[PDB]
């Protein structure tokens, strides 16, 4: 099961980005879709399922790509994107 079931909703995750500092650079919509919510501190985000945290986002970073790069064992990532996608990033 998810590490943090309470952030399993994409809409709740999107709502968490109300004070996101990088709107143009790394869209909240893409982050939320990729399982991430904003912790509220700097640009630190975390996946509701694997609880993997990421920060220091660069402009044009792709949330799904970063998810697979750093947390390839995440089952939310697997269910959403499939194994071929994860394999191709690694
Ligand atoms: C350039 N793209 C970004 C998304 C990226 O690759 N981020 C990386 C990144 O955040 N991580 C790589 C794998 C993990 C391990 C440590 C990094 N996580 C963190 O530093 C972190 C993220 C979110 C909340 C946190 C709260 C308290 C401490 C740390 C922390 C994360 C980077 C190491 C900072 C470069
Ligand atoms: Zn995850």
């Amino acid at each position: 099961g998810p590490a943090f079931p309470g952030m399993g909703s994409e809409e709740l995750r999107l709502a968490s980005f109300y004070d996101w500092p990088l709107t143009a650079e790394v869209p909240p919509e893409l982050l939320a879709a990729a399982g991430f919510f904003h912790t509220g501190h700097q640009d630190k985000v975390r996946c509701f399922f694997c609880y993997g945290g990421l920060q220091s986002w660069k402009r044009g970073d792709d949330p799904w790509t970063e998810h697979a790069k750093w947390f390839p064992g995440c089952q939310f990532l697997l269910r959403s994107k499939g194994q071929e996608y994860i394999n191709n990033i690694h």
